[PDB]
């Protein structure tokens, strides 16, 4: 038995953050709970987290290696000459590489804990005993053998969250993204399920990967994926995805999943549509991990959709515990879950209450090509200010037209208040998108007004200028409805 | 035949004169005449309609670096579990040189149906001169005693004309070319040598690099001891060590004294050190000259500076009241997106009730060498001399995908200068894949007047390099008073 300022259960990107400030910037006693040391099965995330193990660290070196197979062909517009009847994509490789990096992080995390003071990694299972104790057992079960018992001034409930997998027949015969990381083969023919980024990005891992005559199918059970993003860009990439290879199945949901004798999957959509493919990944979304903690002990709130309820400070009901990161069910992003952590710890054990932002994230999505974000969407926009603009600029940049992919159209949109021209959103699809948007996430916290951008001096020649470029708005909406000129 | 009467006369169709001239003619309904001496790209005169970006600068360049880029990508997949026959592989300049030629070319044609096609704004071929303080006539060639084919009256004139590439006069000049000639080689050089520390010569190297045939070797020469001056210091070394470690010798503290041609038609270079190299092509890339001795500007006494560029004031005014010059030719930053600037602050100033001067301070810029370079704002030991404390923010670091790739030597460097009695960013230099993408938003940023706390608040994008920008809380390092040092006293 052993005493903390501060235990965190979940050695993931915010809880990480939390205990390393804890010990680091205020001398406190943190001990720092996961269920594994380094990545992969049985319990894919360990130690590091999500994100390190079986998120944006793995996902973006596969999605990384699945450009390859654009580039290839691209250069030959460039005079790149070579048999193109060699080329093969060897997933083993990639997986093995993906490994390797991973592993590099895990053992890494293990020297941080062993030197640094007052940050102690336990191993193992962690839930609330009593509000000042977390027991730390052998497995999920609560019978399963007590290891530690961890007295706690402070608990941060840090475990993220977990994929959700919908109640059909044959289920079982599905996976999702954690088992696509260590597929022993690339799959032939998939079906990706589900509309959100980590379907889409995993598409075009398994597009490139896939072996002569495979196929990438991904459905989505409403009309148009990316549901939260840029009207415009959803249908661009949704074209983009198309053009390079894999079927979109918009309104189309599994009802049922069933094995065929050469053990390939048979999927019955709702529709009476059939699809056979080699692997089925349900990517529909993401929930807390809330599950094993036993919050009943101590009767900590969650919220009506599962998360674990806080308020701005990442304070639960119960005083002297609180949760940050995928476990709140707000924004599922490794840097958020980050901010969150430290905010919490510098109001916890500074002398400054810090609450993080929520508003005006920059994000990307990996997509190829990809996405990147920050602020509003204009629809979400138009509900909240009379008069809302959208400046737009789309169009197949040069190297493009001489690369052969045409249909690589570059978006680039800005959603202001025309009331005063101040930037609300920023939304671009194309080659570098994720590190074009960084610094606009710098802007929006400045006020920065369409005028802004379109006074600064563009760089030339890059696809970012054209966010400097942009003068005349190309439509509006006034009191939520969308038109083409102001009335 | 009789002479044609404007609002504005521009000299010189390139990035500046085009911008004013169709923001005069479409937003304040002047009637407006450009002058360029070709009508698309290439041999005799290389720059034509659309400026020398367009046709034998960034954006040509640009297309070409791209090209060179896939050597990297090909020979970096492999590490993701590509697999092809290498041996195959080859660069085929002729088809770069050709698809590169059809797009320059489309732009032409595009620029030439503008003129075509939009009221009060009006092309004419041929080589503009100063005659008068309202007359600009327009001859056969650069030679004022060659024919007059248009007079063009003129309430308002505007310079310009860009710059030119300065060749040294040694021995043997006439056997090397210029970045005009580049464009064109008929076949990739084996053997190259690019003679400057600046932009240019880093980023043909490049290029050349990527198609040389087998057996080739390109070598760059600077007669300092570091290239590109100018440029942030750190990344200077580091830029200098990745094109070492891509294969090209950069011979520093070296300048050619004299060429001649070898028996077999190679050239012969032997350096004021009297070290010998021999090369097939010999690209000069010293400087860029504004181009002003063609304009006759003693015919109305517009003054020069002692460097040799028209001498503006900060509204682009000559000393002759309604003649402005904008772009190369002032001799300043030789960048197409400032000639824009200036020239449509310039007409909003003089034709729209609007008074503008462009801020030449905080632009960003790139240079796209391989792998590129990104920048905004003051280099540290500027930033020393002006403030009393600065502070660096640096992360330098080879990023994980390159040490997949095998391309460990690729560290991408992310350095902020602020001034540290308040915070404020003056200065922002990258490099490494993605820079001059991530920069441009950082323009926007010190426009704004941007702190370090502003970055250092603003929630990553993860993974990017670009969110190292956001990370940085402590200073690397100092300077106090103009000193280095690791730690404030
Ligand atoms: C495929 C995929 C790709 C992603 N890509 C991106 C991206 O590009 N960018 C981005 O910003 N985000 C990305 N994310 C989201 C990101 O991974 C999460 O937002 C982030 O990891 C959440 O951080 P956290 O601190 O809430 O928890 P996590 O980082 O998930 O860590 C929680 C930890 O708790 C441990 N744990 C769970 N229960 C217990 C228990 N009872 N006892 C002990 N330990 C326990 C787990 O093993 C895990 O290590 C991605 C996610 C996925 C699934
Ligand atoms: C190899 C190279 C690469 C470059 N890369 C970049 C880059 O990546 N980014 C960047 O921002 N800048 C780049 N530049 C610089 C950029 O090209 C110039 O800064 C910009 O074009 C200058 O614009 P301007 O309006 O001053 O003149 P220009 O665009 O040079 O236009 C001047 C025009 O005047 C014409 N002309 C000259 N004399 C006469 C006359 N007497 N009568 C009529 N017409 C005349 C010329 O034919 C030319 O078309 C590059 C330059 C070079 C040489
Ligand atoms: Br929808
Ligand atoms: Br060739
Ligand atoms: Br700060
Ligand atoms: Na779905």
């Amino acid at each position: 038995s052993k005493a903390f300022d501060l235990v965190v259960i979940g050695a993931g990107s915010g809880g990480l953050e939390a205990g390393w400030n804890a010990a680091t910037l205020y001398g406190k006693r943190v001990a720092v709970v996961d269920v594994q040391t380094s990545h992969g099965p049985p319990f894919y995330a360990a130690l590091g987290g999500t994100c390190v193990n079986v998120g944006c660290v793995p996902k973006k070196l596969m999605v990384t290696g699945a450009q390859y197979m654009d580039h290839l062909r691209e250069s030959a517009g460039f005079g790149w000459e070579f048999d193109g009847s060699s080329v093969k994509a060897n997933w083993k490789k990639l997986i093995a590489a993906k490994n390797e990096a991973v592993l590099d992080i895990n053992k890494s995390y293990e020297g941080m804990f062993n030197d640094t003071e007052g940050l102690d990694f336990f191993l193992g299972w962690g839930s609330l005993e009593s509000k000042n104790v977390v027991v730390v057992r052998e497995t999920a079960d609560p019978k399963s053998a007590v290891k530690e018992r961890l007295q706690a001034d402070h608990i941060l409930l840090a475990t993220g969250s977990w994929p959700q997998m919908p109640a059909i027949p044959g289920i079982e015969h599905c996976i999702s993204s954690n088992e696509a990381f260590y597929l022993p083969e690339p799959p032939r023919r998939v079906l990706t399920v589900g509309g959100g980024f980590i379907s889409v990005e995993f598409a075009g891992i398994f597009n490139a990967y896939k072996p002569p005559g495979g196929k990438v199918t991904l459905c989505y059970r409403n009309n148009l994926i990316l549901r939260g993003f840029d009207e415009t860009i959803r249908e661009e990439v949704t074209k983009q995805l198309t053009a390079n290879g894999i079927e979109i199945m918009t309104n189309e949901n599994p009802a049922k999943v069933s094995l065929n004798t050469d053990g390939s999957k048979h999927v019955t959509f709702e529709s009476g549509k059939t699809l056979d493919v080699d692997v089925v990944m349900m990517a529909i979304g993401r929930i807390p991990r809330t599950n094993d903690l036993q919050l009943g002990n101590v009767g900590v709130k969650l919220t009506p959709k599962g998360g674990v309820q806080v308020d701005e400070f990442s304070r639960t009901n119960v005083p002297n515990i609180y949760a940050i990161g995928d476990i709140t069910d707000r924004l599922m992003l490794t840097p958020v879950a980050i901010n969150e952590g430290a905010a919490l710890v510098d109001t916890v054990f500074g002398n400054k209450p810090r609450k993080t932002d929520h508003t005006r994230v920059a994000s990307a999505v990996f997509s190829i090509p990809p996405i990147g974000t920050c602020g509003l969407i204009e629809e979400v926009a138009a509900k909240e200010f009379e008069k809302v603009a959208v400046y737009m600029s789309s169009f197949t940049p040069l190297m493009h037209n001489i690369s052969g992919s045409k249909y690589k159209k570059f978006v680039a949109k800005i959603v202001t208040n025309h009331s005063d021209g101040t930037v609300l959103g920023v939304h671009l699809l194309g080659d570098g998108a994720p590190e074009i948007i960084q610094a606009v996430g710098v802007c929006l916290r400045l006020n920065a007004k369409i005028s802004d951008f379109y006074n600064t001096i563009g760089v030339h020649p890059t696809s970012a200028e054209e966010l400097c470029s942009m003068r005349t708005p190309s439509y509006y909406y006034v009191k939520g409805e969308k038109m083409e000129k102001l009335p």
